[PDB]
């Protein structure tokens, strides 16, 4: 009836974009309506950018939202990229990703 539960004791809400793992693999979980779903990785292959490829910081924060992954908010082009540094609004540090082609 709104607040999403994992059975796990987070008392998530309709809306609040989550991280969940596997143990071992990393996993995006999210409570739209019909339920709960997720986003198996999450990340994705970073390549040249600004850090040459590395292992981002997400969540992170840019634009005065978060992400849990590559994104292309930053740009008009339309290729993905991550942040390698908790702070981006000061560094810069960016990576770029593929996902597709």
């Amino acid at each position: 009836y709104g607040h999403c539960v994992t059975d796990s004791g987070v008392v998530y809400s309709v809306g609040m974009q989550w991280l969940k793992t596997q143990g071992n693999k990393q996993m995006l979980c999210t409570c739209l309506g019909n339920g709960v779903s997720c986003q198996e990785t999450a990340v994705t292959q970073t390549y040249g950018g600004n850090s040459n490829g590395e292992p981002c910081v997400l969540p992170f924060t840019y634009n005065g939202r978060t992400f849990y992954s590559c994104t292309t908010e930053g740009r008009q082009d339309g290729h993905l990229w991550c942040s390698t540094t908790s702070n981006y609004e000061q560094d810069q540090k960016y990576s770029f990703c593929t996902d597709h082609t």
